[PDB]
C-alpha cells in the first residue's frame, strides 16, 4: 500500500468526523464505516495511522486501531494474508511505544489477533515476545509482557498442548527469572502470567514448584500490592493443587494471610479473602487454624459491612463483603458451635448501632452463622427474633432484605415453637414485605416466604385467605424475574397445605392469572417448565375443583409430548439434518400429565380414553434417559390406579418394560418402577399370576441387598406385599428369606392406604406358609407394634396370627419368646391386640 493521498484525507475526516458530540453525526459513520469495512484496502490505512503516521495527534491514532481491532473481532477471516502480514509486523515493531495509550492500543491488537486468528497460525508471536523481555528499553517490555499476560489468561489450555512445541517449556523458568526485576509492574506480570498454569498443573511449571515457591514466598512483600495481589492470589490455587509443599512454612502463611486480608488495598484483600475458603475446602486439618481464630473472625466480619461505595449500586458480582460472608459460613461447619465463642462479643456491639449499615452487617453474620453454628443458637433466638420480625420496617431499603432472609435461614426453630407465638407474626410483616415497591427486598421477601413454607407443612391452612389475596395480586405487580420465585412460592404452598386449597373463591382469585401466563407462554418456550412446575402442585392438591381447567391443560400436555417424542426419532435418523429435542420438555408435561392424574383420579378416564397417551407412555418407558422413565412408570401408576379400566389391554407390553426397568443401580427410576408393580399387581388381581415370576425374584434380591435406599425399600415391601396379597400361592414360599428386611423397612411408615395394602398380603402369605416367619417371628410382631390404626378385620388377622401361633409352643415356652420383647413393643401387644 503506502500513501495515496484521497484515502488518508478522507480516513483522516471519517477519524476526524468521530468526536463530534453530535447524535445524528454518528448515525453517518456508522454506515459510513461498514460501508469502507467492506473494502479490504480499510484495514491497512487503520495501523498505517496508528504506526506510522506520527504527525496526527495520539487519541485519534487510538481510534484508528480500535476500529481495526473491532474488524479483527468481527470480520478477520477476509483479511487477506498481505493485509495481516503486514497488521502482524507493526504491532511488534510497535510493542512499546513512549505514549501510554498507543502502547496499549498496539497490545490490544496483538491480544486479538492471536486470539480470534488462531495461534498456530502466529508462529513468531511468542517467540518474538520472550525475546523482547530481554530487551532495555523498559517500556519496550512492559508492553512485550502485558501481551504474554494476556495470552496465558486467554490461550491457557491451548499454550501448555501440542500446537507450536509446548513453549511453555520455555517461557515459564523463563517468568520465574524475571520475579526478581525491579519496577513491580513487570514482577506482577511475571507472576501473573505463572499463575494461569498452577491450577492446570503444567509439567512445564510442576518441573520447579521448589523454586518456584522458592521466588515467590521469599519475595512475600514487595511494597506495591500490584505484586501482593497476584502471590496471594498464587498462594490461593497454590493450595488447592500442591497443598504437599506449604505445610512445611504453613504458619507463617496463615500469620501473613491476616495482613494481606487486611491489606488496604482493597483488591488484595480481595484474594486474600478466598484464600481461608479455599483452606477450609479440604478439611485436611481442623486445629490449625483455632490458634489465631480469635484474630481472624472480628477482621472477617468488619468485610461483610457494607462499603461506602456500595449505597450507590444497589440504593453486583463478587466483593470483599460477598467473599466474607461466604467464608464464614463454611467457618462454622467445621468448628460447629465452638465458632461462638469469638462470634457472639462482636454481634452484641453491630444489631443495634445507630449505622443503617453495621446494624444489617450484625444481621448478615446472623444468617451466615446459622446452620452451622444452629444449636449454640438456639437459646439466644427468643431475642433476635422479636426485634428481627421488626425490623422487616426498617425505613433503610436494603436492611429490609438481610432481616428477612436471615430469618428464612431459621424457620426449622420457628416451625418448632408454638405457631402463634413466632410463625404469626413473621408471616404478617414478611407478607407485606413482598409487596414492599424494592425489587431487592421483594425477590429476598418471596424466597423468604418460599423456605418458611417448606417448613410449615401444616400451619399455614388457617391463613390462606390472605396468603392467596396478595400472592395471586403479586403478579399485578412483579415483573418478569420476581415472577419465577412466585411460581415456587405458590408451588410450595399447595405443596405444604394439601388438599385443603380446594374452595370455590380460593381458585377463584387464582386460576385466572395462572392461565392468563399460560396463554402468553408458546409452546417453545424454555420458562415455561417454572409455571407448569407449580401447576403439578397445585392440580393436585385442587382435586377436583380443577376440572374447569384440564380439557386443554391436559391436551397441552400430551402434545409437547407427542411433539418431542417426533423430534427426538427423526433426530435419531437425520442427526445431519434434524438436531436432538430437548427432554426436559417431557419431563414436565408428564409430571403435570400425572399431577392431574392423582387429585383428578377417576375423572381421567374420558381425557386419557380419547388421548394417544398410553402409546407415548410405552414410547417414554424405553427412553435411553432416565429422568423420562422415572415420570412415565409415575404417570403409569398414578393412571393404573386412577383408571385401570383403560390401562388393562397395555400390560403385558408393558410389564416386560418394568422387569427390565428394576435395575436398582437407578435410584429413582426404578424406585417409581417398583411402585407401579405395586399398583398394576392389586388392579390385576389373581392375573398378575404370569408376571409375578420374573419380578418377584429380583424384588427379593433387591430388598435383601443392604445400602439400599431406605425409600426404595419401603417401595419394595410394600410391592412384595402387593403380590402375596394378589397372588400367595406364588410369593408365600419365599416369605422365609424376605420376611426380615420387609418388617423392618415397613415397621415404619405412616399407616396409609399403602401399608394396609402390604400388611394384608404379608398375611395371606403367612396363612399359607406359616413356618416361613417361626424363626423370624419376633421381627413380625415388632411389625405389628406399628399400626395404631389397623382397619377392623386387619386388626383381628395379626391378632388371630399371633394367637395362633402361642399355640404349638405353649404357655410354658411363650415366656420363651415374650421376655425377650422391647419395653414398648411388649405394652402395645399386649394391649391393642392379643395376648
Amino acid at each position: 500500500w503506502k500513501p495515496d493521498e484521497q484515502g488518508l484525507q478522507q480516513i483522516l475526516q471519517l477519524l476526524k468526523e468521530s468526536q463530534s458530540p453530535d447524535t445524528t453525526i454518528q448515525r453517518t459513520v456508522q454506515q459510513k464505516l461498514e460501508q469502507l469495512n467492506q473494502y479490504p484496502d480499510f484495514n491497512n490505512y487503520l495501523i498505517f495511522v496508528l504506526t506510522k503516521l506520527k504527525s496526527e495527534d495520539e487519541p485519534t491514532r487510538s481510534l484508528s486501531g480500535l476500529i481495526l481491532k473491532n474488524n479483527v473481532k468481527a470480520h478477520f477471516q477476509n483479511f487477506p494474508n498481505g493485509v495481516t502480514d503486514f497488521i502482524k509486523s507493526e504491532c511488534l515493531n510497535n510493542i512499546g511505544d513512549s505514549s501510554p495509550l498507543i502502547r496499549a492500543t498496539v497490545g490490544i491488537l496483538i491480544t486479538t489477533i492471536a486470539s480470534k486468528g488462531e495461534l498456530q497460525n502466529w508462529p513468531d508471536l511468542l517467540p518474538k515476545l520472550c525475546s523482547l523481555l530481554d530487551s532495555e528499553d523498559y517500556n519496550t517490555c512492559e508492553g512485550a509482557f502485558g501481551a504474554l499476560q494476556k495470552i496465558c489468561e486467554d490461550s491457557a489450555e491451548i499454550l501448555d498442548s501440542d500446537v507450536l512445541d509446548r513453549p511453555l517449556n520455555i517461557m515459564i523458568p523463563k517468568f520465574l527469572q524475571f520475579f526478581k526485576h525491579s519496577s513491580p509492574k513487570i514482577r506482577s506480570h511475571a507472576v501473573a502470567c505463572v499463575n494461569q498454569f498452577i491450577i492446570s498443573r503444567t509439567q512445564a511449571l510442576m518441573l520447579h514448584i521448589d523454586s518456584f515457591i522458592e521466588n515467590l514466598f521469599a519475595l512475600a512483600g514487595d511494597e506495591e500490592p500490584e505484586v501482593r495481589k497476584n502471590v496471594c492470589r498464587a498462594l490461593v490455587m497454590l493450595l488447592e493443587v500442591r497443598m504437599d509443599r506449604l505445610l512445611p512454612h504453613m504458619h507463617n502463611i496463615v500469620e501473613y494471610m491476616l495482613q494481606r486480608t487486611q491489606d488496604q488495598d482493597e483488591n488484595v484483600a480481595l484474594e486474600a479473602c478466598e484464600f481461608w475458603l479455599t483452606l477450609a475446602e479440604q478439611p485436611i486439618c481442623k486445629d490449625v487454624l483455632v490458634r489465631h481464630l480469635p484474630k481472624l473472625i472480628p477482621v472477617l466480619v468488619n468485610g461483610m459491612k457494607y462499603s461506602d461505595i456500595d449505597i450507590i449500586l444497589l440504593k453486583s458480582d463478587w466483593n470483599l463483603r460477598k467473599c466474607s460472608a461466604a467464608a464464614l459460613d463454611v467457618l462454622a461447619n467445621v468448628y460447629r458451635d465452638e465458632l461462638l465463642p469469638h462470634i457472639l462479643p462482636l454481634l452484641k456491639e453491630l444489631l443495634f448501632h445507630h449505622e443503617w449499615v453495621v446494624k444489617e452487617s450484625g444481621i448478615l453474620v446472623l444468617g451466615a452463622i446459622a446452620e452451622g453454628c444452629m444449636q449454640g443458637m438456639i437459646p439466644y433466638l427468643p431475642e433476635l427474633i422479636p426485634h428481627l420480625i421488626q425490623c422487616l420496617s426498617d425505613k433503610k431499603a436494603l436492611v429490609r432484605s438481610i432481616t428477612c432472609w436471615t430469618l428464612s435461614r431459621y424457620a426449622h426453630w420457628v416451625v418448632s415453637q408454638p405457631p402463634d407465638t413466632y410463625l404469626k407474626p413473621l408471616m404478617t410483616e414478611l407478607l407485606k414485605r413482598i409487596l414492599d415497591s424494592n425489587k431487592r427486598v421483594q425477590e429476598a421477601a418471596c424466597s423468604a416466604f418460599a423456605t418458611l413454607e417448606e417448613e410449615a407443612c401444616t400451619e399455614l391452612v388457617p391463613y390462606l385467605a390472605y396468603i392467596l389475596d396478595t400472592l395471586v395480586f403479586a403478579f399485578s405487580k412483579y415483573q418478569h424475574k420476581n415472577l419465577l420465585i412466585l411460581y415456587d412460592a405458590i408451588g410450595t404452598l399447595a405443596d405444604s397445605v394439601g388438599h385443603h386449597l380446594n374452595k370455590p373463591e380460593y381458585i377463584q382469585m387464582l386460576m385466572p392469572p395462572l392461565i392468563q401466563k399460560w396463554n402468553m407462554l408458546k409452546d417453545e418456550d424454555k420458562d415455561l417448565f417454572p409455571l407448569l412446575e407449580c401447576l403439578s402442585s397445585v392440580a393436585t392438591a385442587l382435586q377436583s375443583g380443577f376440572l374447569p381447567y384440564c380439557e386443554p391443560v391436559y391436551q397441552r400436555c400430551v402434545n409437547l409430548v407427542q411433539k418431542t417424542l417426533a423430534q427426538a426419532m427423526l433426530n435419531n435418523a437425520q442427526p445431519d439434518q434434524y438436531e436432538a429435542p430437548d427432554k426436559d420438555f417431557m419431563i414436565v408435561a408428564l409430571d403435570l400429565l400425572s399431577g392431574l392424574a392423582e387429585g383428578l383420579g377417576g375423572n381421567i378416564e374420558q381425557l386419557v380414553a380419547r388421548s394417544n397417551i398410553l402409546t407415548l407412555m410405552y414410547q417414554c418407558m424405553q427412553d435411553k434417559m432416565p429422568e423420562v422413565r422415572q415420570s412415565s412408570f409415575a404417570l403409569l401408576g398414578d393412571l393404573t390406579k386412577a383408571c385401570f379400566q383403560h390401562v388393562k389391554p397395555c400390560i403385558a407390553d408393558f410389564m416386560p418394560i418394568l422387569g427390565t426397568n428394576l435395575n436398582p443401580e437407578f435410584i429413582s427410576v426404578c424406585n417409581n418402577a417398583t411402585w407401579a408393580i405395586g399398583e398394576i399387581s392389586i388392579q390385576m388381581g389373581i392375573e398378575m399370576q404370569p408376571y409375578i415370576p420374573m419380578v418377584l425374584h429380583q424384588l427379593v434380591e433387591i430388598i435383601n441387598r443392604p445400602n439400599t435406599p431406605k425409600t426404595l425399600l419401603e417401595n419394595t415391601a410394600i410391592t412384595i406385599g402387593r403380590l402375596g396379597y394378589v397372588c400367595p400361592q406364588e410369593v408365600a414360599p419365599m416369605l422365609q428369606q424376605f420376611i426380615r428386611p420387609w418388617c423392618t423397612s415397613l415397621r415404619n411408615i405412616r399407616d396409609n392406604e399403602e401399608k394396609d395394602s402390604a400388611f394384608r398380603g404379608i398375611c395371606t402369605m403367612i396363612s399359607v406358609n406359616p413356618s416361613g416367619v417361626i424363626q423370624d417371628f419376633i421381627f413380625f410382631c415388632d411389625a405389628v407394634a406399628s399400626w395404631i390404626n389397623p382397619k377392623d378385620d386387619l386388626r383381628d388377622m395379626f391378632c388371630k396370627i399371633l394367637h395362633g401361633f402361642k399355640n404349638q409352643v405353649g404357655d410354658e415356652n411363650w415366656r420363651r419368646f415374650s421376655d425377650q420383647f422391647p419395653l414398648p413393643l411388649k405394652e402395645r401387644l399386649a394391649a391393642f391386640y392379643g395376648v
